[PDB]
């Protein structure tokens, strides 16, 4: 992805989300849109962004339901124009496979969320995360999400998935993660608040990128 | 809830969802709306149903993100008129607490999803589910979701949460669960396909209810 930087656009107002995304578009080719924006402004926001900005859109829907419901969510999401969808692995292999099947049908991609970045991830997800990643490998998943806040975990994830899999990583900036350290293991970093709450989002993005280029 | 039966309205077309819900409304007072319908028709569908049918709406959004994102999802969902939201416990206590805080702010309810009903739930969720339920109890959660497909698990869940907590249970009918057995432990059952794919949804609902009344 451009500059190895993915914007997490979690503003909840269309006007603010369009302003910030336009201001930083010279520095990214990929925007992650989640439920904060979609549930406030509608699924049509995905195609609007995709067209306006000529970006890739990752729908961060943390998909975490039974196979039949996951199927439906994925189909609605790809019908709305998303390039990829983020799926939890904790519901197990049939739930993941359901999403992979729809992505295969519709020519899209699944990202498997393996271990989360926030403190509560230590309670239950972290102990399962290596197995969740191995399950991904055995299902043929090629794209993964793991935590900037724990680069030792992010290194173990990378070890499981191999060098050819694509790994993106949230938790940079606001949550405490570091761009450069995270990019030792991840292919791209996700950044939300450190850019979209900045007084100058373009300057915030540019500053991050200047630290990425130095790598 | 009326007749201890909650409709899972996972049709993806507004006209079909309104037809079926209207046909079975004499038999329920509570509809569960999830992402299949909301991502196809918009969040406005919640208030439309709530008003048209004078039902309670549970937003089944399987909320499974970091605390700050969960906050945003909950606020958008309650702003849309939902009475309650379903939240995963697997992301840990801070993610759950974030949802509880918004519900307290907005006079709404959280349901904690503890153990899922599909086969893949055995991989990772089932081994954590008793702890997830105990975490719920220690956070003050009063409403829970557990699986009709495993009534021995559903009994253990009930044992943890006590007799005063409210427990609802999906997996009845299509997934193999039985109404009467499930209602030995759950206060209400969730039913989707066995009603909404039936040639006569009202007759399907009535048949289920006639088996519930016999209990
Ligand atoms: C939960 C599914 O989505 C994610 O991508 C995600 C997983 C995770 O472990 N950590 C994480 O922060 N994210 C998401 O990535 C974004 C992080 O934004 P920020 O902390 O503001 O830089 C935000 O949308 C959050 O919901
Ligand atoms: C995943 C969050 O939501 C749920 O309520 C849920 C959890 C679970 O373990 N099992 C389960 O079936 N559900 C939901 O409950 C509904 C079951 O519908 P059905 O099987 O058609 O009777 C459906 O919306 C499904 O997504």
């Amino acid at each position: 992805v451009m500059n190895r930087l993915i914007l997490a656009m979690d503003l909840m107002n269309r006007d603010d989300a369009l302003r910030v995304t336009g201001e930083v578009r010279e520095y990214i080719d990929t925007v992650k849109i989640g439920y904060p924006l979609v549930l406030s402004e509608g699924m049509d926001i995905i195609a609007e962004f995709r067209k306006r900005f000529g970006c890739r859109i990752i729908a961060d829907f943390a998909v975490a339901d039974i196979p039949e419901t996951n199927e439906k969510i994925c189909r609605a999401t790809f019908k709305a124009g998303a390039d990829a969808i983020i799926v939890h692995g904790f519901p197990g292999a049939d739930s993941v496979r359901a999403c992979l099947n729809v992505a295969e049908e519709m020519g899209r991609e699944v990202f498997l969320l393996t271990e989360m970045s926030h403190p509560g991830a230590e309670m239950f997800i972290q102990g399962a995360a290596d197995e969740i990643a191995r399950m991904g490998v055995d299902l043929g998943v090629k794209n993964y999400v793991g935590p900037s806040t724990r680069p030792e975990r992010l290194s173990r994830l990378r070890e499981i998935i191999g060098q050819d899999s694509f790994l993106i990583s949230p938790g940079v900036g606001a949550q405490g993660g570091d761009p450069g350290e995270t990019l030792r293991f991840a292919d791209a970093i996700i950044v939300g608040r450190s850019i979209y709450l900045a007084d100058n989002p373009a300057a915030a993005a540019a500053g991050i990128i200047e630290s990425i280029k130095d790598l």
